[PDB]
Parts: structure tokens; C-alpha cells; sequence
């Protein structure tokens, strides 16, 4: 939806913009790299528009800069240059471009090019999400994880066994994106995950649901075991010195809501998803840093 | 690698040829639909480069015409056209084209849209591949098992050929989840996984069938000597030395229902699930470590 758009003529710039603009899409502006590099770290881009063409140096310079700038670490890129050879395609995908469009550019041609873009980065991410483990915190992913509760919540129900779940949320974590950088952010979620992987017994199953969400069933516990259990965890985050960049100590803390326990009455594992998101959700607007059981 | 070219005009379908073929790919040539039909049907074609402007009828004929003439179901095709209008460019996309090229085609913009075209075929197959896959195994998900359950017992009818199905399912897993944590869970369900597609014919249909379920086709095989290749494979796993995370040694087994063989008083293959299953049943409440037939 949000599509970054690099060129230094003001005019040319403001064109492509209104197309963009015109055609659903939302348009951000930067006239120089410096202003880009600010816009790629600040607003979540889908798209880059990228003038081959800039005030010092080729793009083999400007390519590599915008793609390692990126908090999620890959981003497309469509080229717009007037090199209208055919080498000149081939070496921009090797610097790592997604696409290309020769000057002066068609708002058919454009349009094109970010859909292309956009239908890659929606297939490139139903892809990721069939993995079983996130590759950053080596945690269960979403889809799995959903597949692992429908299962443990049929098979609880059965056998009359408690099943607690748990979701938590990290406490204004775009903050720490914006204060520290998207690597200190990093280091936050997989502090996080290790705190997660290190304090619940072997049964618990830890997910991944989100870019800062975390889903844990505990088959077996009860509600206030699960929720004592997940506050002294929430207590020990809470209490970790995280270094910045520059070696500043700053500190973060999640909410959670805990759901379930005798599933006896509760008719779906759906229904046990809605009750924890409804105690995160009260969690969330009750001071923060909390569980909610 | 191979690209079919879809145009009337002599001169221009050979220069689009000539550009393919310069650079790197196997150029394919239709003059009208029904001579790509041919090709298409004929030889395993990577991208269409499609003229919306042809002999008979207008191109949403044309795009979905040349889908579902397709082996494989689908196809990235790439549009020719002197529609500049954007409007244009989503109704190709409606209609389930990939790409879009104004003409007079450049060899430029034609490189660009035929390296899309095949980063998304590659992409759709990918996925494609994991929708009839359990990712954690390599082996067939349950989803397509049952259609291919349904379509193997539909031809053993037909031929009046043998077909057994073994169920089986790995004793006491929970209790090696709570022990040793669902990571040494995963590796004991690959392990399995690892242990049936290195033991089996060449010819047998491996499923992961649920969590730590596996159903297993043998065509043109009776329930006595299914029994003995399973028993030999049962026997196998009940010998690998586990480690879990401290390594520390541990063993599983599986139970093992046997159904099938002789299908002319079986009416549908939902019948050979239950035998199965009632054979798993038993194995389960005699001691597991066992196959029943
Ligand atoms: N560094 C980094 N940031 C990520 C990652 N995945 C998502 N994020 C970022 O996390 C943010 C998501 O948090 P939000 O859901 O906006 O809420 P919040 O900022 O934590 O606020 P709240 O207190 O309501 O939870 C923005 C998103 O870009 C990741 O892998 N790494
Ligand atoms: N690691 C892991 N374990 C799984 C997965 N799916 C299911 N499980 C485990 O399977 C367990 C099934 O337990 P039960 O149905 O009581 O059967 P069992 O424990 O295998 O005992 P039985 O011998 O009767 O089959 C629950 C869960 O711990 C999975 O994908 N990964
Ligand atoms: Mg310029
Ligand atoms: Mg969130
Ligand atoms: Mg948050
Ligand atoms: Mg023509
Ligand atoms: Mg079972
Ligand atoms: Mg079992």
C-alpha cells in the first residue's frame, strides 16, 4: 500500500507521486538518499521507486545502501533510469533490484511494475510462513502453531485435561524500532524468545504468531499456574538492562491475557483464542506491562 | 528456460523469437491459438508472451483459454498489446495474466517481464509443492492423501489389482513432548518420516496423516507381505538411539493397523481407513510396539 518514491526533479517526482497516489496506492517523497534513508527506517515501505540517476555516483552504490537499510532485511526496488540497453537490466538485478523501468516512465508501465512487486512479496511471504520454525527465535510460526492448538484443544476436551493459553504482546515496540534501530529490535525479540524457550516446562508450546506476538499453550496447567508462571517471566523481562547502539541501558515489557484452563465450557479453539486476545486487549489498556487472567 | 510467442503479424513474432533466442531462453512460435494450443499440450513451456489482438474473439477469451489448456492448470502469461490506458492492465490481471507489455515491445521491458514471470512460476510451484506436502516431513499431507486414497482404490478396482493400507502412529509421543520438549518431538516425527521413505517400494504412498499419524499405500501388494516390509520397519525404529537435548538416550515405537490387500468386497476406501484404524485399536490396547492385520 505505501510506495517510496526517490528522485531528485521536483516536478518528475510530484508526477509519479500523483500517479501513485491517484491509482489507491499512498505516496512518500525523498529528493535526496539522505531524506530516502530516513523514510525506509521511519514508515513501513511495500515499494521503492529509485532514480538511477542521482546527484554522486552510479546505483551499484544506491541498490546496496536502500536493501541493507531495510528493518525487515529485503524490500523491491524498481529501477527507473533512461539506460534502455539491455545489459544495463541485468547488472541491477545483480545488485539486487526487483524490477525496472525505462524513462520516461508510463503510469501503465509503473503500475504494473508495483503490482509485480507487491503479488512476489505476497508469494515470497505465504512461502515463509508454510516454514514450521521463524528463522530469527527458532519458535513455532503462526500457521503450524494454529494447526498444534486446534490439535491440543481436541485432544484436551477429550480427555478432560487442563489447556492454558497464553498471548503476549511486546509493550510499544515500535519505540524501540524508532529510538534504537530495527537490529536493537532485534535483539529485543529474540531476548524475549530466549526468556520464553528458557522458564516453561518441556510441554509448553511457543509460537511466534506475529512480529511481536507470541502464543505458549501449556497443556496440563490450570489458569492461575499459567498466569503465575508467565508474570515471573514477565517480572525477570522486565528487569533485563537491553544496551542500545551506543551502549545506553534502556528496559521493555510485554502484556499477555491467559485464557482457558477446564475447557468444559468453551465450545471451539477459536472461542480459547478470542478470551486470551479479549485479556491481552484489557492487558494492553490497563497501564501495560501486566497479565490478565 | 522456454518461452511460446503468440502472434499473428510474421515479422514481429520473429522478432520477438530472434530477442528470446539471443538472450539465453528457447524461443516457441504460434501464429494463431490453435497452433499454441499444440504447443502448450506438446512441450513443457516456462512463460506466454500473448497478442490481445488476434484472429477471433477479444482476450479474456483468449487469457483464460490458455490456462486451463495447460497440463500443469496454470501459466505465466505476459500481454502484448497497444492498450495504454491502466484500466487495461487490471482487467489482464482479473482475467489471471502475470505481466503486461505495451508495444511496441522494447527487449528490455521483454527481458524484465520474462524474469518476473519466472521468479512468480517459481514461486507458484514452490507453493503449489507445499500444498500437498507437510512441510515438516517431505511426505503427503492428509488433504491430498484422501484424494489420492480415493483415486488409488478407484484404480485397483479397475484393474482388479491388490492395494494394503497401513495406519500407524507412535506410542506414548506425548509423554516424549513432556519429557523432552517438542523440538525432540519434531525430530523423533522426521525421524519416522526419514525411516518410511528409505524402507518402502518405490511404488508406496507415504502420508503423514495427523500429528504423529502416518498412512501408508502399497499398490499391487497383499496384507501379509505389507505386514512383514511394515513389522521389518517397526522393528528398526524400536533400535534407533534418540538423543535428546542433554543426550541423554531414549527409544520410541510405533502401533500399526494393516487393512486392504484383496478390495472386491470393500465398496469405497472410506471402509479401509476403518479396518486400518480397528487394527491400530488393537495393536494399541495389546502392548503398542505391534502391527495388526
Ligand atoms: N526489529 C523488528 N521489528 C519488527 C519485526 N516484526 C515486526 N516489527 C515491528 O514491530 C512493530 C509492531 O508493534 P505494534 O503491533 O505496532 O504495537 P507496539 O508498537 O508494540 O504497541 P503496543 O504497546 O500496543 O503493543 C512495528 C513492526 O514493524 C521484526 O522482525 N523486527
Ligand atoms: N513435537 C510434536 N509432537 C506432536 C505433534 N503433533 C502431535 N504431537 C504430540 O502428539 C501427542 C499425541 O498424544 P496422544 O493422542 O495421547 O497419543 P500418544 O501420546 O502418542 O499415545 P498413544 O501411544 O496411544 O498414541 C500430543 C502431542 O504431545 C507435532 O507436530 N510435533
Ligand atoms: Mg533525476
Ligand atoms: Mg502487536
Ligand atoms: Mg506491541
Ligand atoms: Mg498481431
Ligand atoms: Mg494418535
Ligand atoms: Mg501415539
Amino acid at each position: 500500500r505505501k510506495i517510496l518514491i526517490i528522485e531528485d526533479s521536483e516536478l518528475q517526482r510530484k508526477l509519479l507521486s500523483r500517479w501513485v497516489s491517484k491509482n489507491g496506492y499512498i505516496a512518500i517523497e525523498a529528493e535526496s538518499i539522505s531524506v530516502a534513508r530516513e523514510k525506509i527506517i521511519s514508515e513501513s515501505i511495500d515499494v521503492v521507486l529509485l532514480d538511477w540517476e542521482l546527484p554522486d555516483g552510479n546505483g551499484i552504490d544506491l541498490i546496496s545502501d536502500i536493501l541493507s537499510t531495510s528493518p525487515v532485511g529485503w524490500l523491491p526496488i524498481i529501477m527507473v533510469t533512461g539506460h534502455t540497453e539491455p545489459e544495463y537490466f541485468k547488472i541491477a538485478i545483480e545488485a539486487g533490484a526487483t524490477d525496472y523501468i525505462t524513462k520516461p516512465a508510463k503510469e501503465i508501465e509503473l503500475l504494473a511494475r508495483i503490482f509485480s512487486a507487491l503479488r512476489i512479496k505476497a508469494l515470497h511471504d505465504q512461502l515463509r510462513e508454510t516454514a514450521i520454525r521463524d528463522v530469527m527465535t527458532g519458535l513455532y510460526n503462526r500457521r503450524y502453531m494454529e494447526e498444534r492448538i486446534e490439535q491440543e484443544f481436541q485432544r484436551c476436551k477429550r480427555h478432560d485435561s487442563l489447556l492454558s493459553m497464553a498471548m503476549i504482546d511486546i509493550d510499544k515496540f515500535k519505540n524501540i524500532n524508532d529510538t534504537y534501530g530495527h537490529e536493537i529490535g532485534d535483539q529485543v525479540i529474540k531476548q524475549l524468545a530466549h526468556e520464553l524457550k528458557t522458564s516453561f516446562a518441556k510441554s509448553a508450546i511457543i509460537s511466534r504468531f506475529g512480529g511481536e506476538e507470541f502464543v505458549i499453550l501449556f497443556p496440563e496447567t490450570g489458569v492461575v499456574d499459567a498466569t503465575r508462571i508467565l508474570d515471573r517471566v514477565r517480572e525477570n523481562v522486565s528487569k533485563l538492562e537491553m544496551k542500545s547502539d551506543t551502549d545506553q541501558i534502556f528496559h521493555f515489557t510485554f502484556s499477555g491475557g491467559v485464557a482457558g484452563g477446564d475447557l468444559s465450557d468453551i465450545q471451539s479453539n477459536q472461542e480459547l483464542l478470542k478470551i486470551a486476545d479479549k485479556n491481552l486487549y484489557e492487558a494492553k489498556s490497563s497501564g501495560r506491562n501486566q497479565i490478565i487472567s
